[PDB]
């Protein structure tokens, strides 16, 4: 079950504006962006702010901390530049700036390379030099996904773009997914044999169609560590989410549970240890005008 466990909200703040979570390298600490640009460092069991720094002159939309502590991505709304790499050792400092593109991640098995997405585009950037290595777009393949957003996949070797596949070293596009959805671009599965593209999964092997899972539709996914474990949540037609997420086996693709918070959900992040759920919602009645978000956590 999901068993809540504790609640918190930004403290002494008249409205709580947490917009995103997730848990640090260092355990017990969860970091939260704020609709003011900040980061927050929460212990997440007594629910006290530990420390705060500034990001952004815009909400933060996104955050993701490297596996070893050491360095965080950030993306904001309005800012420029709308997104950032940030050093976390001795001081909190910019390393590096993304111009305009407004989602990034890390590379997954070594994190030494950035990749960010400008609507249909994706940049590569080097960690270290920040430098952009590649610009990933064909003219002649593109889906022109509403929501895109470019990933690695689970050794680097590739990338998914607005639902192509791009073999990094080359810098060449490989294949194109057909498209069967206006907004949602796809994600690797974690095992490294499958892509998932809204309700579609696909073999990398064979570019076959393996299955179709309906309630995957218009939902961003995330699994848990352990690669056992799939959460989704539908975009909302403001609070990127709608007020459930619903979780799925990884190996088969089996619902396992749907979660109605009843609040909009505002981001969903799980510990390295699969022990906890932390969710961002909006308290008051659903699409309350009102901004005053909670951090809740939940027993897995
Ligand atoms: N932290 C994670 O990676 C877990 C993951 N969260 C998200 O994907 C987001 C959280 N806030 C957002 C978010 C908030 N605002 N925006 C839009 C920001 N604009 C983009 C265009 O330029 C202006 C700013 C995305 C997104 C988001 C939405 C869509 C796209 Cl394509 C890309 C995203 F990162 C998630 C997975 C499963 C779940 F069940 C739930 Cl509830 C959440």
């Amino acid at each position: 079950a999901f068993r809540p466990i504790s609640v918190f909200r930004e403290a002494n703040e008249d409205e709580s504006g947490f917009t995103c979570c997730a848990f640090s390298a260092r355990e017990r600490f969860l970091m939260l962006g704020t609709c003011t640009g900040q980061l927050k460092l929460y212990n997440v069991f007594s629910g006290q702010e530990e420390a705060s720094y500034n990001c952004h002159n815009s909400a933060i939309t996104h955050l993701e901390p490297s596996r070893d502590g050491s360095l965080l991505l950030t993306s904001a709304t309005w800012s420029q530049p709308l997104s950032a790499l940030w050093g976390m050792k001795s001081v909190f400092d910019m390393k590096h700036s993304f111009t305009e593109d407004h989602y990034v991640e890390f590379s997954k098995h070594s994190q030494d390379r950035v990749i960010g997405t400008k609507g249909d585009i994706a940049h590569i950037y080097d960690i270290q030099t920040g430098n952009k290595l590649l610009t990933l777009f064909n003219p002649d393949l593109a889906n022109n996904y509403k929501r895109n957003c470019a990933t690695f996949n689970p050794t680097d070797d590739l990338v998914l773009n607005d639902g192509v596949l791009w073999d990094v070293r080359s810098a060449q596009a490989i294949h194109k997914f057909d498209k069967f959805n206006m907004n949602i671009s796809g994600v690797f599965h974690p095992n490294g044999l499958e892509v998932i593209i809204n309700t579609e999964i696909w073999d990398l092997r064979t570019f076959h169609l393996l299955h179709t899972v309906p309630a995957l539709d218009q939902c961003r996914v995330v699994f848990n560590h352990t690669g056992t474990v799939m959460y989704g949540a539908m975009l909302q037609a403001k609070s990127p989410f709608g007020s459930s997420f619903r979780t799925f086996n990884a190996t088969d693709y089996k619902p396992i549970a749907t979660i109605d918070v009843k609040r909009n959900i505002f981001d969903l992040c799980t510990d390295t240890k699969d022990c906890y759920l932390a969710v961002i919602e909006n308290q008051g009645s659903m699409d309350a005008l009102n901004m005053d978000t909670v951090c809740r956590l939940y027993e897995v």
